[PDB]
């Protein structure tokens, strides 16, 4: 399980289906937080920073394991420094067990799925072949391990997917019959809330975008206590619950 939750209060320029109106941005966020707030875990809320529009989405910059942290390298290169504003955060976290992706792979930790000691990657337009290879010779190294999934019609492979311990599985698209998770209870999420695959599970608790009731009532079905908040600012730019934060 968690004890810890790093997140990032979203900034101003983070506006610039709709651009994203700030002030109802801002209290999503704060709602996520507060969910977050009755999981029994710490959260440790960084300040916005003007100059990174998407730092909200503190799962890139970085991949928090049980045995260390790994700096990633954002394909987005207005994101790219994103990654010193959060280094610092990191160390106090690992200290001395901190690791990191080098030019010129990259890496965003939204396309990695947490499912044990594995860990899946999604190569895509902001990961690449370099990255994924990097970051796998890394959990390796620590005793974890890990594979590249290659990723179709989809940005982030978390966009899509979403282990929910148990072997439990919220899967849409083309992830749905994919060789690598046929072995997983598979919950496919129908095309008309897929952007309900994307979830966090936080100590037995399952938090999810508000409005998704097929989804909802699954999760319910299978023995989690469901916590949906309402994030319609951030789908508006491909935001998830599971981009908003770091879990470990
Ligand atoms: C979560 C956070 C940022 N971006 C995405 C989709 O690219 C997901």
């Amino acid at each position: 399980m968690f004890k810890h939750i790093i997140a990032r209060t979203p900034a101003r320029s983070l506006v610039d289906l709709g651009k994203p109106d700030y002030a109802k941005a801002l209290e999503q966020h704060n709602a996520y937080i507060r969910a977050l707030q009755t999981c029994d875990v710490d959260i440790t809320l960084l300040p916005p920073d003007e100059r990174f529009p998407d730092s909200v989405f503190v799962e890139d910059p970085v991949l928090c394991t049980s045995r260390c942290a790994i700096i990633t390298r954002p394909g987005a290169e207005s994101r790219r420094g994103e990654t010193e504003i959060i280094e610092e955060t990191v160390q106090r976290f690992y200290p001395g067990k901190v690791e990191r992706i080098e030019a010129p792979g990259t890496v965003e930790a939204g396309d990695i799925m947490m499912v044990g000691d594995h860990f899946y990657i999604g190569e895509s337009a902001r990961t690449n072949a370099e990255g994924a290879r990097q970051m796998i010779a890394i959990l390796e190294k620590h005793g974890l391990s890990g594979s590249v999934v290659r990723l179709e019609k989809v940005l982030h492979l978390k966009t899509g997917l979403a282990y929910l311990e148990h072997n439990n599985l919220l899967a849409a698209g083309e992830f749905v019959s994919k060789p690598e998770f046929q072995d997983f209870n598979i919950i496919e999420i129908p095309e008309e809330e897929s952007y309900a695959a994307n979830c966090i599970w936080v100590n037995e608790r399952v938090i999810m975008p508000a409005g998704y009731p097929r989804t909802r009532e699954k999760i319910a079905r299978l023995g989690y206590r469901v916590i949906e908040v309402d994030t319609s600012e951030y789908r508006k730019i491909d935001g998830g619950v599971s981009c908003m934060s770091l879990r470990f």
